[PDB]
């Protein structure tokens, strides 16, 4: 087994913090005082691309492929998910990603991000929502939209779905205005953080951040966002929190996170978002995987592969099958809790806290896990 | 100007008829008795691939790119739209496609298929639908879904959206059953032809093909499908028909179409579907485009380009800009009527007939064009 293991790093636009987390995890691994933890070094070959279109991601993949990576830690969006996952499976180069889960690809894709679908639907039931509007964007695909619209159709919900991509201050006013005329009181928001911040501001500019309005934020990082105004406005706001900041592992990470040079490690100036936590865990998963391969006595090597992604015929890495099988057997504790997978490479046996906004600030009102579903606190 | 022009042909799964149309148009061009029509020959370099995943489409593109094609006539689906359009724009190789329109790509993509969005929404208004279910699949993206759900949210429609991908006879029964319990009477169906045929059968097995049920079929080929049972059942069925079979141009095509050897030209056994008509027009558009380039005295050549799609830096074809600009200026008559485009490469100044199902069979009840919108017949 090699003393150095080559892995790919494929990051896209506005993922500075995630890359900072990637770098920290790798540093902590390579400088570990524990020979058992680090019998090999991780040598990342990284592309940080700002466009993230399909052509550029394909070129990045092929560049990493020719540099002989055994696996790729990679992010994608709607525009690149298909090429990246397709090239990975075709060539048996395992993809480890913190990006939105995707059912299509079923081999060579390990999806660190657990599904929010069940939790979100369970929540809507508990609250007995029947008429609400769904504000959203499509950067992370259409799964949540489809899940909501299907649940709505089977339950006689009157849901008004509205895409807010490319809305300006005017679009919103009009949007928030009409909304005002219909007297919409309940909302589910599913957007990128940047867009989320903006919508929330608009709602506050509108004065619908007061009681009694209710907002459910459909993401895994309730605490990643500033809700000060809503805490003061008095509106209901519910969300999910995958990362538990009151645990030793997260605490220890935070201890180091706060000491990072914010100029050299952009994104360290704020606490890690859930995507950054997922990225850190991804490195933990890869480290465990290579330790396992080593125990299995599988001397991973890509010699003497041509290194050409467009080679005809395609020449898939023969040891890729072992890598992929071993990845999915990983079961470790991470920033995002129990990290464990099914054969499709999807997270299973996981939990997330459910938070509500109270005067005192965010308060935990329960949790959701894939075995018990929604469990609220009660005396 | 070369006497032979190299073009790409990228066809995916179950596109036999479309390729048959492609071949016929090219044959009719190369064997034209008219020197003005054919001052050059069209030399297609074709890939007919059965999987149609992103890896295979990228490899096909690169193979055609290295064979020195000036443009590519290509089909895609949700899985390949991004790679194909991305590679085309990056390398200034114009894509001419009959596939579902896509707003993202704004250069080097000419979209032969006109939008159905306005027509469909106009239709729902005319009929004053407020409560209906939307049966659909996602092979052609989510535009129609989004358009419906947004229109619904702004108009207080109670729409129940249901995706039917991967439904079997059991899924449908349950589906059609529950539907029965809710007493759903009105439906919009937006699926692939194969899936459409199947749903329609299920509905007939259910007995909801009678009066008074209403079905709106959201596609451009009302006549492409067998509705015999519904003609007899007595249900309302409305749809759109882009190709006018009672015109000299279509008639002449049909004259030759029916004489095709159905073994050598699979798909000729039935009348051309609207996608096949679009494919034929695509060749007409390319022929006109090359005739225009010739008049402009633009001696198109890709010498001595490396021919490597993954070349760094990317070396876009310098004459690609002219090709792309000229494509979009094309204005000709085709099987699908007036073929004309805006600078985004989208169809404009087009019309489609609106058909209803009557005892006598399909009867035209009006039309929709992008200037007049919905115009119904009335005494
Ligand atoms: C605001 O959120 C509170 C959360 O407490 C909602 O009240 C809860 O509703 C659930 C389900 O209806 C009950 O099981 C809890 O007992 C309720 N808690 C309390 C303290 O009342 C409330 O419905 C929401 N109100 C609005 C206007 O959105
Ligand atoms: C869910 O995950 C936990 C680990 O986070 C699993 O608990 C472990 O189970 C093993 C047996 O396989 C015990 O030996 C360990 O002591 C447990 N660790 C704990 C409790 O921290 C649990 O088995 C998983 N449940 C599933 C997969 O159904
Ligand atoms: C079935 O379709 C017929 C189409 O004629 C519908 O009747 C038309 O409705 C439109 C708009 O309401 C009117 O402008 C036409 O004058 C109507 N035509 C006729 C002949 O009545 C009818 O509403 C549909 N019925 C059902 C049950 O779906
Ligand atoms: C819509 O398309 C038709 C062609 O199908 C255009 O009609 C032509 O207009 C030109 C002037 O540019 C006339 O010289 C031709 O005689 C017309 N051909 C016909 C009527 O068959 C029409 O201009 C287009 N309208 C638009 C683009 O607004
Ligand atoms: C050393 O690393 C191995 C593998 O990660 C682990 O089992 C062990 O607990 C570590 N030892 C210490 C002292 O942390
Ligand atoms: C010959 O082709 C040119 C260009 O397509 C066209 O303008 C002309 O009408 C054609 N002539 C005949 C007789 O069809």
């Amino acid at each position: 087994f090699p003393s150095s293991v080559q892995i790919g790093g494929l990051f896209i636009r506005n993922t500075d913090q995630e890359y900072t987390a990637f770098r920290l995890a790798i540093f902590l691994h390579n400088t570990s005082p524990n020979a058992s933890e680090a019998p090999f070094n991780l040598v990342p070959h990284v592309d940080n691309i700002e466009t993230a279109n399909s052509f550029a991601v394909t070129n990045a993949f092929c560049s990493q492929y020719s540099r002989g990576v055994f696996a790729i830690f990679g992010l994608y969006d709607k525009r690149s998910v298909h090429t990246l996952t397709s090239f990975c499976s075709a060539l048996h180069i395992s993809l480890i990603t913190p990006s939105f889960p995707t059912e299509g690809e079923s081999q060579f894709v390990l999806q660190l991000r657990p599904s929010l679908r069940g939790a979100l639907l369970s929540l809507l039931d508990h609250y007995e929502w029947n008429c609400f509007v769904f504000l959203y964007d499509t950067d992370r695909g259409y799964s949540i939209l489809q899940a909501i619209m299907e649940k709505a159709g089977q339950n006689g919900w009157h849901v008004s779905a509205i895409c807010v991509e490319n809305f300006n201050d005017v679009s919103y006013r009009q949007l928030l205005e009409e909304l005002d005329r219909r007297q919409e009181k309940k909302f589910v928001i599913d957007c990128e953080i940047e867009r989320l911040q903006n919508i929330l501001e608009q709602i506050v500019s509108v004065g619908k951040h007061v009681k009694g309005y209710h907002y459910i934020i459909a993401n895994l990082g309730f605490k990643d966002i500033s809700l000060e105004r809503f805490i003061h406005g008095g509106a209901n706001v519910t969300g999910f929190q995958l990362v538990d900041f009151n645990t030793p592992m997260v605490t220890k990470l935070m201890d180091r996170w706060k000491k990072l040079d914010q100029r050299e490690y952009p994104g360290s100036e704020t606490p890690p978002k859930y995507t950054s936590a997922l990225t850190y865990d991804g490195v933990l998963v890869m480290a465990e995987t290579f330790r396992s391969l080593r125990r299995q006595k599988i001397d991973i090597s890509r010699r003497g592969n041509a290194g050409d992604c467009l080679a005809n015929p395609a020449a898939p890495w023969g040891q890729g099958i072992d890598m992929e099988r071993t990845l999915k057997q990983v079961r470790i504790q991470g920033l995002t809790g129990n990290v464990q997978f099914d054969h499709y490479g999807r997270r299973v046996n996981y939990t997330m806290d459910v938070f509500e906004l109270k005067s005192t600030g965010p308060r935990k009102v329960g949790y959701w896990n894939d075995m018990d579903k929604l469990v609220l606190i009660q005396d």
